C-alpha cells in the first residue's frame, strides 16, 4: 500500500523563527532510483518508518551550522558521499563526467 | 509516515481455489535489513509503491509451476540470487558459512 512521492519540495520555511537565505529545493526520486532506499533514509532500522530528514530530533538544527544536526552541514558536506547531496554529487565527478548539480542555484530554485 | 512491517506471514491460502501443500512462511525484514529495499521489491520504479509479491498480475500463478508468474518458481528458483528466497540463501553458502535456511520446514512453519 506504501506510495512513494516522486517529487518532494524541501523547504527552510519549516522553521518559523528563521529567515531563509536560499530558495526551496526540489528532490526527485526518479533520478536517484538506482540508490538503495536505506542509503539515504539511513535511520530506517531505528524507527521502521521513512521520515523527513529535518524531523524533530534529526537534522532540524537551523541556528548552528557545523553540527551534525545542522541543516547546512547535512546537505552540503563533502565529508560524506553516501547521503549528503553535494557530498555525493561531487564524488560522482571523480568517477567520470557527471551532471549531478553542485551550483547553489541548480539545486535551490523556487 | 511510511511504516514497515517487521514480520510478515506469507500464505498460499490467499488462493481460494487451491489446497496448500506446505505451511505458511514468516518473513522478517530485520534479518534482511542490509539488502537494498528495491532489490527484493524490484517493481518499485514501475508503480512507485511497495506491494505484495503475490499481487494480481505479478507472481500470483498457483496452477502453473515453471512460469515466472508462478508462486513456486519465484521463491525457490536458484536461477536468481538477488530476490529468490532459496536462490539467495544458496548463494550465501558459496560465499562462506551461512545459516540462511534451505530446508523446506525451516521456512514453512506455522
Ligand atoms: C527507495 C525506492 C526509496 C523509498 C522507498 C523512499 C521513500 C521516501 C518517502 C516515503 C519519502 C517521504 C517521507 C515522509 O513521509 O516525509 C521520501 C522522501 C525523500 N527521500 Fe526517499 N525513498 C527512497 C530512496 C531515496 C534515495 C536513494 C534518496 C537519496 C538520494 C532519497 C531521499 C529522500 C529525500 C531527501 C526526501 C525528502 C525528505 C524531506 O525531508 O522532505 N530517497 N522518500
Ligand atoms: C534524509 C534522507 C537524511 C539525510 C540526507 C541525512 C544525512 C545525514 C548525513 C550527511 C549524516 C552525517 C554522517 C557523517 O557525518 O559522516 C547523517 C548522520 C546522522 N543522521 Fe541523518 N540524514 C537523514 C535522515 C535522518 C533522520 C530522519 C534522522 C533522525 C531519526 C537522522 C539522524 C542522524 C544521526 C543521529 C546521525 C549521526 C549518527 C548516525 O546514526 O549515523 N538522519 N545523516
Ligand atoms: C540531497 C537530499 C540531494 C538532492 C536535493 C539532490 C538533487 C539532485 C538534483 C537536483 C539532480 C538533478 C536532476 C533532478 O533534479 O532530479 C540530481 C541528480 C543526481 N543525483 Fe542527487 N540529490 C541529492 C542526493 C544525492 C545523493 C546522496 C546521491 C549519491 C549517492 C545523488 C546522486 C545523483 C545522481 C546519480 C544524479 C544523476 C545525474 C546524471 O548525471 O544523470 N544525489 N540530484
Ligand atoms: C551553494 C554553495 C549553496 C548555497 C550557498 C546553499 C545554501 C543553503 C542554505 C543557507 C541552506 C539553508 C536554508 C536557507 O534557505 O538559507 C541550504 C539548505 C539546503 N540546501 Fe543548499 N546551498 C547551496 C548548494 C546546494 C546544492 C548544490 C544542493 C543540491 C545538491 C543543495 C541542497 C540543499 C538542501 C536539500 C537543503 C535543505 C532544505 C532547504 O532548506 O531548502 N544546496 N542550502
Ligand atoms: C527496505 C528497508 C525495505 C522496505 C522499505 C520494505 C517495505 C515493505 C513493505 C511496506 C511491505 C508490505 C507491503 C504491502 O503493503 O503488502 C514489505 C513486505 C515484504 N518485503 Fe519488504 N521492504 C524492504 C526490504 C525488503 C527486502 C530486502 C526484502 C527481500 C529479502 C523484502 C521482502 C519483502 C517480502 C517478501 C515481503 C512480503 C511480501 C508479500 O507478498 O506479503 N523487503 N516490505
Ligand atoms: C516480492 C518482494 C517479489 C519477489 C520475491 C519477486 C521475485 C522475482 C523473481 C525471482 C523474478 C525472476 C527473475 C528471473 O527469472 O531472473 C521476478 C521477476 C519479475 N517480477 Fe517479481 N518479485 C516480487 C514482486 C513483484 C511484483 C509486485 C510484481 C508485479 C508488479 C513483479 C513482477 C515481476 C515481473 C514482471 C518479472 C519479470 C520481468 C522483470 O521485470 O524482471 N514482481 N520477480
Ligand atoms: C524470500 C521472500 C525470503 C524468505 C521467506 C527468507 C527467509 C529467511 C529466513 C526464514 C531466515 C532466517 C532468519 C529469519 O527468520 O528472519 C533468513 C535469513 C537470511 N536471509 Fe532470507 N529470505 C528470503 C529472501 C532473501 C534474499 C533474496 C536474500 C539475499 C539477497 C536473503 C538473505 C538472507 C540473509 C543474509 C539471512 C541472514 C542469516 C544469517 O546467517 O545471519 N533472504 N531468510
Ligand atoms: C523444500 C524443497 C520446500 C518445499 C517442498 C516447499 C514447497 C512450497 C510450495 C509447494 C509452495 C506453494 C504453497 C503450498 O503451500 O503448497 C511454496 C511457497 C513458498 N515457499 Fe517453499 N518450499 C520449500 C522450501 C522453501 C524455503 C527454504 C523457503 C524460504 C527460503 C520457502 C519459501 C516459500 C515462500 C516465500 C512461498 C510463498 C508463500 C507461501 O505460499 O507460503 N520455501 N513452497
Amino acid at each position: 500500500t506504501f506510495e512513494i512521492p516522486e517529487s518532494v519540495t524541501m523547504s527552510p520555511k519549516q522553521f518559523e523563527g528563521y529567515t531563509p537565505k536560499k530558495g526551496d529545493v526540489t528532490f526527485n526520486h526518479a533520478s536517484h532510483m538506482d540508490i538503495a532506499c536505506q542509503q539515504c533514509h539511513h535511520t530506517v532500522p531505528d524507527t521502521y518508518t521513512i521520515e523527513s530528514c529535518m524531523t524533530e530530533g534529526c537534522h532540524d538544527n537551523i541556528k548552528e551550522r557545523t553540527e551534525i544536526s545542522s541543516v547546512y552541514r547535512t546537505f552540503h558536506t563533502t565529508k560524506d558521499s553516501e547521503k549528503s547531496c553535494v557530498g555525493c554529487h561531487r564524488e560522482l565527478k571523480r568517477q567520470g563526467p557527471s551532471d549531478a548539480p553542485l551550483a547553489c542555484n541548480s539545486c535551490h530554485v523556487q
